[PDB]
C-alpha cells in the first residue's frame, strides 16, 4: 500500500537532518567538494508498505548463458534433473517499482 | 513498522514463481549458464512498511573533498552562507537497513 504525503514540522527532528545529510553526502557528480546541510526547511512523509518474501525452491541448470538477459520463458531447464534447493529473501515494493534480493543460499 | 511472518501455501501462487525466477535470474556467480526454477516448496511473507521522506533544505559548500568520506561532523559548511536549495526524496526501511534516494534536485521554491 501507499499512504498520502503529509507535511511534518521540522522542529527538533534529528532524523530529518540525518536523512538530508545522507542525501547530500551522496552527491558527487562534478563537484570538487561535497555540499552539506545548513538547514532543512520543509519535510513531508509517506507510508509505503511492501512485502518481504522468503521462498524455497528447486533449481535446475538453464540453457541460457549468463551473458544473456534471463527470462522464465527463454531460460528453460536443460534437463528435469534437480541440481539444488535454494532459499531466497525478496523485498517487493510495487508502489515504487522496486524489488530486491537480500539473501540467496542453496544446499538447503 | 513490520508485520509478522506468515506461512503461505505455494498452491498455484504465480507471484511466488515470478519472485523465485526473479531471484535466480539475478545470480550470475560461478556459472556459465543461469539456473532456473523448477518448483517452489515453501513460502513465508512479512509486510514491511517503510517511510518515504520528501525533504527541502538549504545547502552550503562543505570543507570535504569528494575524494574523502562524507560525515556531518567532519564536513561542516565553509561559511554559514547559503549556496543553493535542494529537494530530496528518501525511502527509509530501518527494518531491512535499506535506505535510498529516489530523487535529488536543486531548484528552490517560495511556492
Amino acid at each position: 500500500l501507499v499512504g498520502g504525503w503529509q507535511k511534518k514540522p521540522v522542529d527538533g527532528n534529528q532524523l530529518f537532518t540525518e536523512l538530508a545529510h545522507f542525501a547530500v553526502g551522496n552527491q558527487v557528480g562534478d563537484r570538487e567538494f561535497f555540499d552539506t546541510v545548513l538547514e532543512v526547511i520543509d519535510a513531508e512523509t509517506q507510508v509505503v508498505a511492501g512485502t518481504n518474501y522468503r521462498l524455497t525452491f528447486k533449481i535446475a541448470e538453464s540453457t541460457c548463458r549468463v551473458t544473456e538477459t534471463y527470462t522464465k520463458e527463454l531460460c528453460l531447464p536443460k534437463t528435469q534433473d534437480v541440481k539444488d534447493t535454494c532459499t531466497a529473501v525478496i523485498y517487493d515494493v510495487p508502489w515504487l517499482n522496486q524489488r530486491s534480493v537480500s539473501s540467496f543460499t542453496c544446499g538447503v
